[PDB]
DNA sequence: CGGCA
DNA sequence: CAGTGCT
DNA sequence: GCCG
DNA sequence: GCACTG
C-alpha cells in the first residue's frame, strides 16, 4: 500500500522535505513531455510525487533506491544536487524546449504537431498565426491561448457550475449538477469548470445536452466549442468555452458531462481525480483483477459490474481507506 | 521484456 | 487510424 | 524514467 | 481508460 498514491491522503505533500530536487527534476520531466517522450515524463513526475511526500529530506544514495518510484538512474541525479547544489543535465536540454512548450499550450496542438510546426521553422505564435493550418479547434485555442492558462478563482467557478445547474434544472427539476475536478477537491483556484450531470431515476439525463446546451447558448454563455458530438445523440461530454455576463470577464474553459444515474459514483470519482490519482487507482485495479472507468469498476472480460453505489465502495472494494476529495491531489 | 489508465 | 485532451 |  | 476529430 506504501507503494500506491490513491492508498495514501496528498497532504502528505505539503510537507516536501526534497524541494531543492524536485524544483530541478520538474524542469526536466517538462522538458521530456513537451518532446514527446511521455513513459519517460511519466517516470520523473511519480518520482517528484515520491520526493514530496517522503518524511525526510534524502541524504543517501542507498535511502534513494528505497523509495518507491526512485530508481539507480533518479537515485544518481538526487545525489548529484546534494554534493554540487545543481543537475548538469539542465543545461543540456534541447534548444527547442521552450517553443516545443509554447506550441503545444495550444488547445488542440499536441507533442506531435508541436514538433511539426518547429520543424517547419516557426517559433512564434505570430508564425503559428500567419503561416500554420489550424485546426478547428487550434484556432480557438490560440484566440484564447492566455486564457487558458489562467486559472479563475473558486468562486467564479461557483458561478459557472450555477449558471449551468440553472439552464439543466429549468426543464428537468430533478437534475443533479456537481462541480468536480479541482473544485471539488478544494483549490482555491480552477484552470477550468468540471460540471457532471445526472439523475436519480436513472433516466431522465438522456437527451439533455441538446437542450442545455442550445438554452446555454441562447444567453450567450457559451462563446466557443472544442468537443460537441450533437449528431447522434450519444453525446457524452462537451468541452467548451464560456464567460459569464459584465466587465471584467475573461473567457473560461468548461466541460461537462452527462450520465446515468447507475453509473453516478463512478463518473464522480473520474471526474473529480487528480489525474494522477485515477492513474494510480486504475492501475491498482488492474492488480487486482479488475477495470476501473468512469462508467464501473468491472472484473476482468472473458467482465462483471461491480456494485459501486458511492465513492466509498469503490476505495472499498480496491482495499483502500476512504480518501475526501482534497485528499486525491495527487 | 513490456506496461505505464 | 493517429493525435488529442479529460480526470 | 520506474515497476513487476 | 475513455471519448472525441478528420
Ligand atoms: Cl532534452
Ligand atoms: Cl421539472
Ligand atoms: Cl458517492
Ligand atoms: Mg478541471
Ligand atoms: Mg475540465
Ligand atoms: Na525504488
Ligand atoms: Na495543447
Ligand atoms: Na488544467
Amino acid at each position: 500500500l506504501d507503494k500506491w498514491v490513491c492508498a495514501q491522503p496528498s497532504s502528505q505533500k505539503a510537507t516536501n522535505h526534497n524541494l531543492h530536487i524536485t524544483e530541478k527534476l520538474e524542469v526536466l520531466a517538462k522538458a521530456y513531455s513537451v518532446q514527446g517522450d511521455k513513459w519517460r515524463a511519466l517516470g520523473y513526475a511519480k518520482a517528484i510525487n515520491a520526493l514530496k511526500s517522503f518524511h525526510k529530506p534524502v541524504t543517501s544514495y542507498q535511502e534513494a533506491c528505497s523509495i518507491p518510484g526512485i530508481g539507480k538512474r533518479m537515485a544518481e541525479k538526487i545525489i548529484e544536487i546534494l554534493e554540487s547544489g545543481h543537475l548538469r543535465k539542465l543545461d543540456h536540454i534541447s534548444e527547442s524546449v521552450p517553443v516545443l512548450e509554447l506550441f503545444s499550450n495550444i488547445w488542440g496542438a499536441g507533442t506531435k504537431t508541436a514538433q511539426m510546426w518547429y520543424q517547419q521553422g516557426f517559433r512564434s505564435l505570430e508564425d503559428i498565426r500567419s503561416q500554420a493550418s489550424l485546426t478547428t479547434q487550434q484556432a480557438i485555442g490560440l484566440k484564447h491561448y492566455s486564457d487558458f492558462l489562467e486559472r479563475m478563482p473558486r468562486e467564479e467557478a461557483t458561478e459557472i457550475e450555477q449558471t449551468v445547474q440553472k439552464a439543466a434544472q429549468a426543464f428537468n427539476s430533478g437534475l443533479l449538477c456537481v462541480a468536480c475536478g479541482s473544485y471539488r477537491r478544494g483549490k482555491a483556484t480552477c484552470g477550468d469548470v468540471d460540471v457532471l450531470i445526472t439523475h436519480p431515476d436513472g433516466r431522465s439525463h438522456r437527451g439533455i445536452f441538446s437542450r442545455l446546451l442550445d438554452s446555454l447558448r441562447q444567453e450567450g454563455f457559451l462563446t466557443d466549442d472544442l468537443v460537441s458530438q450533437e449528431e447522434n445523440g450519444q453525446q457524452q461530454k462537451y468541452l467548451g468555452v464560456c464567460r459569464l455576463p459584465g466587465p471584467g470577464r475573461r473567457h473560461r474553459r468548461l466541460d461537462i458531462i452527462v450520465v446515468p444515474y447507475s453509473e453516478f459514483a463512478c463518473a464522480l470519482l473520474y471526474f473529480t481525480g487528480s489525474a494522477h490519482f485515477n492513474r494510480s487507482m486504475r492501475a491498482l485495479a488492474k492488480t487486482k483483477g479488475m477495470s476501473l472507468s468512469e462508467h464501473a469498476l468491472s472484473t476482468a472480460v472473458v467482465g462483471r459490474v461491480l456494485p459501486t453505489p458511492t465513492e466509498k465502495d469503490v476505495f472499498r472494494l480496491l482495499g483502500l481507506p476512504y480518501r475526501e476529495p482534497a485528499e486525491r491531489d495527487w
